[PDB]
């Protein structure tokens, strides 16, 4: 029961990873959800600056990941994804993090072709009047300071919960001694009110808000505001009849209000195409809901239900009267709506427990998706007509999967193989952000097709006594993979969205071995591969082969760890192609990074941990990081470097 620092998370059951995000993590995360995914093999992160990275799973970017918080969807507003869904999540304020790899669930929404990520808080369990406090403080290099408070009180009949955090860092340094533009601040406060009139009934109301700022080495602008407001209502009814085990009902409202500019966290670049102050303000308003029934009987479990979603995007921008040298801020103009999305779906998942060592799971959903272009004009001696103003388009998209899981007779082994098909309607960035659509189209909104993935997943679990191992591989094809291509034109850079066909394959594996009662070791490996077979070319933005080796010594109340991370070169690139955020340009160099950690339980209630990240102060960058901005002194296509040696200390309280 000795405390330790988390450097990797294993796969605990076929395709699924479950972890407590309150444990200290050894490459210390920045209070965002992308960094908490770095310890799960198969995840990589596009670095923008000090925080708010964009998560990449098995080489898949963006909405191919379905990222939920308490069952709801929080979508960002930045047309350049400065505020990806994970940038609104502070994972320490949650209780559980679940990842399901591959298109192997239908219960949580449309289009999760790459995987599903679920951040959860679990309702209190008070049986008598009482209270609960969890908290933590973290301090480290470069002004890093974090506070987290999670308190609740209640009784058999109901409860009140408050969770909040405040977190910040100054600019960090790379391993060559340069200050990287990358300071950030984040804070959140949320309340939950729970009513439990009896054991079979839970009704819970939630409301919360947060804000932040972030300096972006890899952008022409910084994020000076990331406002979030959230409202939720969920209802669980248990043991309704002998076969109706559970009924779930949930609605959520999430509002993002984002500002980026070139003068609040930097000064305007004199040699850029924005030498004058400029700010843009955008928001995203999201309303959605879910209703699901769970039936159990004989050797069968059936989960059935429907879900719905609507979201809306608006924007307004500042103006700079050159002649009088006068600046009118963006909040002096009306909001201007530009897009509305809708989705309605019906879904079901049946499970058969054949005998005791055999499981068969099948799932299906049908989705009705639609979008409307509300842009009355476009940008380009200022504006131009939008040829699809007020147009609508829609599609209906079936998805499903089958999965077989067999447990061996002799060893504690599970084998599994699964077939999944997933169809995803294009998202805001794929339709509204490209400057051009496919050749011969009027724009991207009018022509980009839905993306259709067919994938075979397979793997094994070995749950031995000294040895714990797992592996998970996948082969698939993507029809109408949505791809970005980049051109110069001496107008800045400009993008084109196209549909192409693709092959993908890869996998993750890992093991941990209890050497002695004190000594444990573990390792992991992750590989992704992709081909643009429409163009006989590699897919862009695929992270290279990556390995982790850990060693831990634990002894009563304390433990000590060492971690090695070793990353291969990525020589498979597609220059000037990528997504809405990034593009390939050069092959990447391989590297190794080394870290140490320790932990110590002082009392039942107080536990301590500390680490040194990147002990040897290695100067390195990752394949997927953004190119640095010229106005900060970055040449060429020099990508943002990773941090050099950093120290941190954490104390966890629990009462
Ligand atoms: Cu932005």
């Amino acid at each position: 029961l000795a405390p330790s620092v988390v450097t990797g998370v294993a796969q605990s059951s076929p395709l699924t990873i479950v972890t407590n995000p309150k444990e200290p993590r050894q490459p210390v995360p920045a209070s965002d959800g992308a960094d908490y995914l770095k310890t799960i093999p198969g995840f990589a992160v596009i670095r923008n600056g000090g925080s708010n990275g964009d998560p990449v799973l098995r080489g898949m970017f963006g909405s191919r990941l379905n990222i939920l918080t308490n069952g709801g969807m929080m979508l960002g507003a930045c047309p350049n994804r400065m505020d990806a869904p994970t940038s609104y999540i502070s994972p320490e304020t949650y209780d559980k993090l679940t990842v399901i790899k591959g298109p192997q669930t239908v219960l949580w929404g449309p289009g999760a072709s790459a995987g599903t990520i679920l951040f959860e808080r679990e309702p209190e369990r008070f049986g008598e009047l009482g209270s609960r406090v969890n908290a933590s403080l973290l301090a480290g290099s470069n002004g890093r300071f974090d506070k987290v408070l999670d308190a609740a009180a209640g009784n058999r009949l109901g409860y009140l919960r408050f969770t909040g955090n405040h977190a910040q860092s100054d600019d960090y340094e790379d391993g060559a001694g340069n200050t990287v533009p990358s300071r950030w601040k984040k804070w959140n406060g949320d309340v939950a009110v729970g009513w439990t009139p009896d054991e079979d009934t839970l009704i819970e109301l939630t409301a919360g808000k947060g804000d932040g700022e972030a300096r972006y080495a890899g952008r022409g602008m910084d994020g000076s505001q990331f406002k979030r407001e959230s409202l939720g209502l969920r209802f669980v009814k248990s043991n309704v009849s002998d076969v109706l085990e559970k009924v779930e009902a949930q609605v959520y409202y999430n509002y993002a209000d984002h500002i980026h500019d070139n003068f609040r966290l930097r000064t305007p670049d004199p040699s850029s195409m924005m030498p004058m102050p400029m700010a843009s303000q955008v928001d995203r308003r999201t309303l959605g809901g879910r209703l699901a029934a769970t039936w159990r009987w004989d050797d069968f479990k059936l989960v059935t239900g429907v879900d719905a979603m609507r979201n809306e995007h608006r924007a307004r921008g500042s103006k700079y009267d050159m002649m009088t040298d006068y600046y009118t801020d963006a909040d002096q103009f009306p909001w201007s709506k530009d897009a509305v999305f809708h989705n309605y779906g019906a879904f079901g998942e049946l499970t058969w427990f054949a005998a005791e060592r055999d499981r068969l799971i099948g799932g299906l959903r049908l989705d009705r998706a639609s979008v409307k272009d509300y842009r009355q004009t476009l940008k380009s001696g200022h504006a131009m007509a939008n040829p699809t103003a007020n147009d609508t388009r829609a599609d209906t998209l079936p998805s499903g999967f089958v999965r077989y899981e067999h447990d061996l007779a002799d060893s504690p082994t599970t084998l599994y193989a699964g077939l999944g098909h997933a169809e995803r309607f294009p998202d805001y960035w794929e339709l509204f952000s490209p400057k051009r659509g496919p050749n011969g189209s009027v724009n991207a909104f009018d022509k980009i097709k839905p993306e259709k993935t067919t994938q075979l997943d397979f793997g094994l679990q070995y749950n031995g006594d000294k040895l714990q191992a797992w592996a998970s591989g996948y082969v698939g094809v993507v029809q109408d993979f949505i791809l970005f291509s980049y051109r110069e034109g001496m107008m800045g850079s400009s993008t084109q969205a196209t549909n192409v066909d693709a092959r993908i394959m890869g996998g993750e594996l890992g093991a941990s071995y209890q050497l002695t009662g004190n000594w444990k070791t573990d390792a992991s490996l992750a590989y992704a591969w992709g081909k643009n077979s429409s163009d006989d070319r590699a897919l862009p933005q695929i992270p290279p082969l990556e390995a982790r080796f850990g060693l831990t010594y634990e002894e009563g109340d304390w433990s000590a760890g060492s971690l090695w991370r070793v990353v291969a070169p990525q020589n498979r690139i597609a220059r000037d192609q990528g997504n809405v955020v990034g593009k390939d340009f050069d092959k990447s160099a391989g590297f190794g990074v080394f870290s140490l950690n320790g932990a110590y339980r002082v009392t039942r209630n107080v536990k301590l941990s500390a680490g040194v990240d990147n002990l040897f102060d290695k100067d390195y960058t990752e394949h997927l990081n953004k190119a640095g901005d010229a106005g900060f002194g970055f040449s060429a296509n020099e990508t943002v470097p990773e941090p050099g040696r950093t120290f941190w200390t954490k104390v966890d309280f629990s009462f």
